[PDB]
């Protein structure tokens, strides 16, 4: 997250901190959160050959009792996902068990807020605690430039007269609008020039549906 602030300890307790598994590369590090209680929404972007889960997390390196480190037993990325356009950038984790409920873990033109433990600038490392950001909703006509998009599967988000953006491992967490969850962060430019590319959840509600109630 660039341009924001560190938010207040557990303020975002349906958010999760996902650790991806690859068999040929290091760590690497999304966003995610929790819809129901052995279910996490993130990008299909950040699969991998396994997933740890972190949800209570606010620093990420000082483990603390609010902190559920969950098994992932199962990753379901959109169907129609497209590695080079990422058109249906959306994914379901399944977790092992059902999380507890805790103060600091439950489920879940116009300016929105997007939290996450990415970098806090291009040449900046990811950040320790969990940031929130404030970000303009766009026209579809600002993220033209972004070729692949497409205004009825994402939405276009970030001022590009300001710096404030997420950022890399900002990946997968949601785009909150008066409360709910409208997107999840996509991509963007390695500049970090907003705007940036969110997927449009409401268009794959029916495909989050079929899955819960299949699992
Ligand atoms: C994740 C992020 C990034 C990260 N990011 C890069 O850093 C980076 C680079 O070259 O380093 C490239 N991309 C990127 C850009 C474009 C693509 N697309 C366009 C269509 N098909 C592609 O392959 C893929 C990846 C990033 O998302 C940048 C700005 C904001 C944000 C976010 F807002 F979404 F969080
Ligand atoms: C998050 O937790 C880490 C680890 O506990 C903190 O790291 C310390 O940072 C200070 C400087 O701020 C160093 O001098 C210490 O040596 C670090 N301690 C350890 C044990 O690593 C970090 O500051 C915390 N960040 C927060 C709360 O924002
Ligand atoms: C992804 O998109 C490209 C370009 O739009 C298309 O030609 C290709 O069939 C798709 N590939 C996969 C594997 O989904
Ligand atoms: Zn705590």
């Amino acid at each position: 997250i660039i341009g924001g602030t560190e938010c207040k300890p557990h303020s975002r307790p349906y958010m999760a901190y996902l650790e991806i598994v690859t068999s040929n590369g290091p760590s690497k590090f999304c966003g995610g959160f929790l819809i129901r209680r052995n279910f996490v929404l993130t990008a299909a972007h950040c699969a991998g050959r396994s997933i740890t889960v972190t949800l209570g997390a606010h620093n990420i390196t000082e483990e603390e009792d609010t902190w559920q480190k969950l098994e992932v037993i199962k990753q379901f990325r959109h169907p129609k996902y497209n590695t080079s356009t990422l058109h249906h950038d959306i994914m379901l984790l399944k977790l092992k068990e059902k999380a507890s409920l805790t103060l600091a873990v439950g489920t879940l033109g116009r300016m929105c807020r997007v939290a996450g433990w990415g970098r806090t600038g291009v040449l900046k490392p990811g950040s320790d605690t969990l940031q929130e950001v404030k970000l303009r909703l766009m026209d579809p006509q600002a993220c033209s430039h972004f070729r692949d998009f497409d205004h009825n599967l994402q939405l276009c988000v970030g001022n590009p007269r300001k710096t404030k953006s997420a950022f890399k491992g900002d990946s997968g967490g949601p785009l909150l609008c008066a409360g709910a969850a409208q997107g999840i962060v996509s991509y963007g430019r390695s500049d970090a020039k907003p705007p940036a590319v969110f997927t449009r959840i409401s268009h794959y509600q029916p495909w989050i549906n079929q899955i819960l109630q299949a699992n």
